[PDB]
């Protein structure tokens, strides 16, 4: 009647949150997260940072992604740690990717204040910020990335905790376009039409290979990199199939750990938010925070 969408995780999920936080020591809510830890108490809850995804398009939607996948992690017994993003709209490429880096050192900075252990922090994502989350745990240590003669600051220096790690311990990569020189019928890049454009600071991909290359994880992954758990449907009409597919291939190549779950009759969300597929991803998280 008075209806109201799912903001946040429900109330009953957690002991203790903290909303609208800024990470990069700044006054832009794009630069905000919120942190949950969960109902069962503890001393120290290890801890899983969250991205929505928004064809990287958004730049205040955390709350949304807490309400589609945060109360699994809560209830798994994770702290969860939601973050926005600059929109491609207002900065682009590599900024999305320093504001993801910026918010893992305010985590693992101020773990002790948020009762987080930082001896793990995953990531996890859906869609663009599946993308994010994969181009994390294929970057870790890395401050710049040049091809050709285009070079992009990663690490960044948002924020003050630069001394701090920018790394990840872990990927659930939940059906993220990583592989932009295939996005086009699983074969080419799009034209500038398209949200990687907009990403690239509206240039047309099929004229930019090093662009493409430095916007795709799936052309850094190494045998050393963190495990990845890729989750995709096999009936995803926004961001294809294909993609998923190459990514474990990649990893299985290159002597890395991938697992892939496909979602048969999966949207681009529909169908891949259920029990079985949420427990995949705390079953994931749960081994990768004991190993």
């Amino acid at each position: 009647q008075d209806f109201q969408m799912p903001k946040g995780p429900a109330e009953d999920t957690y002991s203790t949150s903290w909303t609208n936080v800024n990470y990069a020591s700044d006054s832009l809510e794009s630069h905000n997260l919120d942190i949950y830890l969960p109902k069962e108490q503890k001393t120290a809850y290890k801890a899983i940072i969250i991205i929505y995804g928004s064809a990287w398009f958004a730049n205040n939607a955390k709350a949304m992604a807490s309400a589609s996948i945060g109360a699994p992690l809560l209830k798994a017994g994770f702290a969860v740690i939601s973050i926005n993003h600059r929109s491609s709209m207002e900065a682009i490429w590599p900024a999305q990717i320093q504001d993801v880096k910026a918010a893992i050192r305010y985590v693992r900075s101020n773990a002790a204040k948020y009762n987080i252990d930082p001896s793990f922090i995953g990531i996890t994502g859906f869609s663009s910020g599946g993308h994010l989350s994969a181009f994390a745990g294929v970057t870790n240590g890395v401050k710049t990335l040049t091809s050709g003669d285009l070079t992009v600051d990663i690490e960044g220096s948002l924020g003050n905790y630069l001394s701090t790690g920018s790394h990840v311990d872990a990927v659930v990569d939940w059906f993220g376009p990583v592989d932009m020189a295939h996005m086009s019928n699983c074969v080419a890049p799009n034209d500038a039409s398209t949200p990687e454009a907009v990403l690239i600071g509206k240039k047309d991909p099929r004229e930019e290979p090093d662009w493409v290359k430095l916007i795709s994880p799936i052309n850094f992954v190494d045998k050393d990199d963190p495990d990845i758990l890729i989750i995709h449907g096999d009936a995803d009409n926004v961001v294809p199939h294909c993609q998923s597919v190459n990514l474990k291939n990649v990893y299985d190549n290159a002597g890395a750990k991938a697992t892939f779950i496909s979602v048969p009759g999966g949207g681009h969300g529909p169908g891949c938010f259920d029990t079985q597929y949420f427990k995949d991803m705390t079953d994931f998280f749960t081994e990768q925070s004991t190993k």
